[PDB]
C-alpha cells in the first residue's frame, strides 16, 4: 500500500484564444489513493459549476487533477480551493493569491 498526501497549487490563467477571460485553477497533484474531494470556494461557499475537472496518473499510480472554472475576480472576495484526503487530517484551505 502506498498513501501520498497532495500538493495543492491555487492560481489564475487566461486561455490563449480567449485572454479577457480568466480560470481560477486548483492543482492537486502527487496523491494516492484516488480518493478525494476537491472544492472552489468564494467566500466560503462552494463553488457549484466548476466546468473542467481533469484527472490522470502517472507511472508511479500517483493522480494528478486539474480542476478549473472560469471566474472574474476583483477586489472583493476571496477565493480557495479545499481538499479533502485520507493523508490530511483536516480539510486544507490553500487561498487564492491575486498575484498567481
Amino acid at each position: 500500500m502506498i498513501q501520498r498526501t497532495p500538493k495543492i497549487q491555487v492560481y489564475s490563467r487566461h486561455p490563449a484564444e480567449n485572454g479577457k477571460s480568466n480560470f481560477l485553477n486548483c492543482y492537486v497533484s502527487g496523491f494516492h489513493p484516488s480518493d478525494i474531494e476537491v472544492d472552489l470556494l468564494k467566500n466560503g461557499e462552494r463553488i457549484e459549476k466548476v466546468e473542467h475537472s481533469d484527472l490522470s496518473f502517472s507511472k508511479d499510480w500517483s493522480f494528478y487533477l486539474l480542476y478549473y472554472t472560469e471566474f472574474t475576480p476583483t477586489e472583493k472576495g476571496e477565493y480557495a480551493c479545499r481538499v479533502n484526503h485520507v493523508t490530511l487530517s483536516q480539510p486544507k484551505i490553500v487561498k487564492w493569491d491575486r498575484d498567481m
